[PDB]
């Protein structure tokens, strides 16, 4: 199954992932209630997720989407936060765990901003926070998030709630675009687990300002 390769802090690949993560911290409307109060992370390690079977499923789907999208799979690197990160790195993303109540329905959701994904690391609205101290703004406990290859293909642009079970006809993803009366930041949604690969596993802490 899955093998985790350690990236060295001196390598360009580690430094690239960390800078995407650190540079995309945004101020959130909840004033940090969900993800905590911070302006920076302390990155503990960065591992590359290797899984032959998961990679094969992802690459086959990229070929199918490409055939339906003028020979482009339209891949983006995006963040994902979830309390089920262990299941994802071993079994892959799974749309069967997605439920229809989400803003864009039963999809798998990603963000270009790491601080958005940091809000979901411990669950719904940050849940009860870290397992040891029950603190959503814990500065001690190691959190984990993924920085994923996401196959978007033909994206359907959406501004308001649209509870879908699958991608809209003739499309492969939904992009929830920001709007004055809606989202502050874009969110990217897929409806098939094989349209995302959990490429990097980031272990980190949020830092006290
Ligand atoms: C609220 C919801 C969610 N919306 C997101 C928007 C951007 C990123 C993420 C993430 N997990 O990194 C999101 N997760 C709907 C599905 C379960 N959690
Ligand atoms: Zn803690």
């Amino acid at each position: 199954g899955t093998i985790l390769l350690d990236l060295a802090p001196e390598d360009k690949e580690y430094q690239s992932v960390e800078e995407e993560m650190q540079s995309t911290i945004r101020e959130h409307r909840d004033g940090g209630n969900a993800g905590g109060i911070f302006n920076r992370y302390n990155v503990i390690r960065i591992q590359k997720v290797v899984n032959k079977k998961l990679r094969e499923r992802f690459c086959h789907r990229q070929k199918e989407v490409s055939e339906e999208n003028h020979n482009h799979h339209n891949e983006r690197m995006l963040f994902h936060g979830s309390p089920f990160i262990n299941a994802i790195i071993h079994k892959g993303f799974d749309e069967r765990h997605a439920y229809i109540g989400g803003m864009f329905g039963a999809g798998i959701y990603f963000a270009e901003n790491s601080s958005k994904s940091n809000q979901y690391v411990y669950g719904i609205g940050g849940g009860t926070g870290c397992p040891t101290h029950k603190d959503r703004s814990c500065y001690i406990c190691h959190r984990q998030m993924l920085f994923c290859r996401v196959t978007l293909g033909k994206s359907f642009l959406q501004f308001s709630t649209m509870k879908m079970a699958h991608a809209p006809p003739g499309h492969h993803s939904v992009i929830g675009r920001p709007s004055v009366n809606g989202l502050a930041y874009a969110e990217y949604v897929i409806y098939r687990g094989e349209q995302a690969y959990p490429e990097y596993l980031i272990t980190y802490q949020i830092m006290k300002p």
